[PDB]
DNA sequence: GCTGGCACGACTTTTGCACTCTAAATAATAGATCATGCTGTTGCACA
């Protein structure tokens, strides 16, 4: 908090752990060829 | 007759053209903070 955060909000800095969002139809797909790169490749049709 | 500022022939001064030739020693440490580009590392798909 504090107020080196008014500066952060106006500078539009991204946070360290952003929340990932989805699109119009986020059907459950879990993983799709995840392998080494990341994990749980979601494929909402 | 006495005196006080003007010119002249040596001398003197100025001026471009002209090319020159070691070790010491001084400060770091003690702002972070963020953005961006370059380079090496690794996961992924192909013949």
């Amino acid at each position: 908090g504090g107020l080196p955060r008014v500066a952060d909000l106006f500078e539009a800095r991204r946070p360290k752990e952003p929340a990932i969002l989805a699109e119009i139809s986020g059907i459950v797909s879990f993983g799709k060829e995840t392998k080494g790169k990341r994990r749980l490749v979601i494929t909402p049709v």
